[PDB]
C-alpha cells in the first residue's frame, strides 16, 4: 500500500463498494413497488 | 396508479439520489491519494 496505509487503502476502497450494493437494494424495492 | 402514496415514492426516490450523491464525494477523496 504505497499510499494510504493499507488499512485504510482497502477500508476505502472496500467501503465505497459495499456502498454500491446498498444503493442497488435501495432501488429493489422501489423496482417491485412500481411494478405492484 | 403508482404504488404507495405519492409522497411515498416522493421520499424514497429523492432519498435515492442523496445517496448517489454520497458516492461521488467518497470517490473524489480516493482520486486523491492516488494524485501522489
Amino acid at each position: 500500500g504505497k499510499p494510504l496505509s493499507c488499512e485504510e487503502k482497502e477500508k476505502l476502497k472496500e467501503k465505497l463498494a459495499f456502498l454500491k450494493r446498498e444503493y442497488s437494494k435501495t432501488l429493489a424495492r422501489l423496482q417491485r413497488a412500481q411494478r405492484a
